[PDB]
């Protein structure tokens, strides 16, 4: 077979990416065997570290006791290898002894999956010819929740996990996510229990083709603003200042690297996971979390959202709606750990329980730690908004307390002053819980719920 | 009109991707106009760096003193901006004060990128710059900035070749060998039975008469012309050697650390201070397929798709022991090595092959995309370095999966190996020093057989085999 010309660019394809994301992270070792030994080490007690980048085919890593791994000298063992022709079935890497002053590989180890991971592997010394035992395990750690690392307290979980706050939550969402679609039957039966998305027959959809004028935005930003100041007097939730930024790699910071897989503060991106059947799905989910979208997409809107000219530009109904039908539902997806998915109107009592903080879901979403974080920063750009028009178009925008929140006057900036926040504003806990569940049931009688509006680009 | 439904990924296109590398790297920058002041800073000698990532839209940075930049604590100012709706004619961004403990800005740039043609560096951004507390009762501030774009500077600023090795490397015969050596064997296969003839009449045949080794041809893995690459570079790193220390790279040069997490690793990268940083890609004029190739091949991507899994394989017993030497030369110099010289090579009109104007023979002429110039580059001595090292890997793969089939030998005078199983020919080919059959290297008989040989958008030789994937 004639062998190639000219090299070319060779990205990783579906398969390689894949597989480097079930490589990338920290792993857990043991050697196994009777001539199981790495000079200078332990036989228990060892990690793996491995990365990939996001289209690469090389593998690199480290391999040494968690403390050396993450100090400041260069940990014993080098990993290099690549992914050419790598499956379950075969992972081949080098080790490097960076105590030796030399990059010659001692040793060549082979590995496959036993099936967050598993792999069962061989290592040769290259010092000796090719019969010794040599074999090794790897467990890939746990990548911790983020309930694992910021604590809601009794009092505000609570509140978040009964069955009133989630129905609520949902059901805001869905009345005016789904307003524009339904018949007018389902209409007059939500206007029958106060469920209409605002002002009777002057309704607020969300995401109709008037959705940028009709003044949906302002709900948007209202109900959030609304339940952060709820939230917030029960604990203390600090906004983001600045968005989180993807992972260093370990070329650069290994022990930031290392770190990040811990998820220390309860914000680092858990790593996309394969959808079964639906390559469109994981391709989007796996795009929104990658470093790409960071510097494509929400580095643009972290810059757009705190520049007055741009601001300027709009209504808060304008900027509500541009706000939630971009970044938000994207935050969400990019935040989202674990979970196949709760339909919207199953109210089995397993789905109520604490565990079910799912991003992907307003039935679940608000138990998460992270969504306080991201919807902080969000009601934080609204003061953004108003410095830009008080800067552009001093006192055409006025604050006003309402319902007992900081907010804005209608003007030539706010379209109206009526922000809904369910039957409390335009409208037993046994009976509300049953009439919203009813509200439910007309409304919607697999993806997750922020993933059902999922546009890939051409590129994908 | 509809606002969009929905978020995608909205990946920079080719304008915003030659955008941020317009603007990514480090500017001096000068404050002008009656009421230009930023607190604690002077007026002149600032600096500003910006980072776009690769098919980044957003736009980062710092301003504050040289010092401050390179400095551990937070420099004093922070850029944050977008590209969307940017083009040369328009580039905007924010300024955050990082002393204020807020990240609410403080100033709004709005700049314009001049290309530079004519002293001046690689580009200028300038503009106006408005102070966000001042309101707009009051009046119009005079608050403006220009920015010069620092020179990436050359390899040769940062690794002094001495006077004996650079006399040797730029001297006619040299330039002229090299640049012979590679086109005889390169071109082999597409010369006429005359042009073949009239080089076998000067001893020029690229290895043995009338059994020439090609090196582009349909058998160019198995004809052993890969020995003839592996044996005249060490041959060449062994003179090199003897007249200046020039280190093999241990490991490949890693792409420039991003900004957002070691800014004073970034700012240095672009003072390419040990001459191994990549120079950033140039845009060939009227040729978009060798801009997106040489975009592509200078890229991070590149580094971990292509250099990362070169750098594994070729230190790969397993991957090794399955090639005799000459299918391991061919490999690596149709990949890899072409791929080492456009990665490092910085911006020379390429001259032409048959091109001997006296211009052309100076030291300054050292790009990597021309043999009769790439080994006056000192990074060639770094990689070709690398390459020769493998060599060593190769041989112990083979004394590790095949001990005693592959024998040591001294061959002109360097530690090579004896043909066998896995060294298809003992004969490797320095020209007619070793093959010569004709009917110090005469400079005349050279410029003779570069005519004989070379008798459109114009592409450096290490160019010349561009090839896109379906993804460019």
């Amino acid at each position: 077979p004639q062998t190639p010309d000219e090299a070319s660019l060779d990205l990783a394809a579906t398969d390689g990416i894949r597989l480097g994301d079930r490589l990338r992270g920290l792993w857990d070792l043991r050697l196994v065997g009777g001539d199981a030994e790495l000079p200078g080490l332990p036989r228990e007690g060892l990690q793996l570290v491995l990365d990939v980048a996001p289209k690469g085919r090389g593998l690199i890593g480290y391999l040494d006791t968690p403390e050396r791994l993450l100090a400041a000298e260069p940990p014993r063992f080098r990993v290099l290898g690549d992914l050419l022709g790598a499956s379950s079935a075969s992972i081949r890497w080098r080790l490097v002894d960076q105590a030796s002053g030399s990059v010659a590989p001692t040793h060549d180890c082979s590995a496959v999956f036993d099936e967050d991971g598993t792999l069962s592997g061989r290592i040769q010394r290259l010092e000796r010819s090719p019969n010794e035992d040599f074999r090794f395990v790897a467990v890939k750690r746990h990548f911790p929740l983020a309930h694992e690392r910021i604590v809601l307290n009794e009092k505000l979980l609570g509140w978040l996990v009964s069955p009133q706050h989630r129905l609520f939550h949902q059901l805001w969402h869905a009345s005016r996510d789904k307003w524009h679609r339904l018949s007018e039957k389902q209409r007059n039966a939500l206007r029958g229990v106060g469920w209409q998305p605002g002002p009777l027959d002057r309704e607020r959809d969300a995401r109709g083709p008037r959705k940028d004028r009709n003044a949906s935005g302002i709900d948007f930003f209202f109900m959030h603003r609304h339940m952060l100041h709820t939230a917030r007097s029960m604990q203390d939730l600090p906004s983001w200042e600045r968005l989180p930024r993807p992972v260093v790699p370990l070329e650069y910071d290994r022990p930031g690297f290392i770190r990040y897989f811990d998820n220390p503060d309860g914000f680092s991106v858990p790593p996309a996971w394969v959808a079964v059947d639906d390559d469109e799905y994981s391709e989007w989910l796996h795009g929104l979390k990658s470093a790409e979208a960071y510097h494509a997409n929400f580095l643009v809107w972290e810059s757009q959202y705190q520049d007055p000219a741009y601001l300027a530009k709009l209504t808060l109904g304008q900027f509500g709606s541009e706000l939630e039908l971009g970044m938000h539902d994207w935050l969400h997806m990019r935040w989202a750990s674990v979970t196949t998915d709760r339909f919207p109107a199953d109210f089995a009592p397993r789905w109520f329980r604490p565990e079910n903080d799912f991003l992907g879901d307003p039935f679940s979403s608000h138990v998460n730690p992270v969504f306080w974080s991201f919807h902080g920063w969000i009601d934080d750009r609204i003061e953004d908004w108003y410095r830009a028009h008080e800067r552009f178009h001093p006192g055409e925008v006025q604050r006003r307390e309402v319902e007992g929140i900081q907010w804005f006057a209608p003007g030539r900036w706010v379209e109206v002053g009526d922000p809904w926040l369910g039957p409390a504003t335009h409208g037993s806990v046994e009976l509300d819980v049953e009439t919203m569940k009813l509200a439910l049931r007309i409304i919607f009688s697999r993806r997750p719920w922020y993933a059902r509006n999922l546009k890939l680009a051409r590129d994908q």
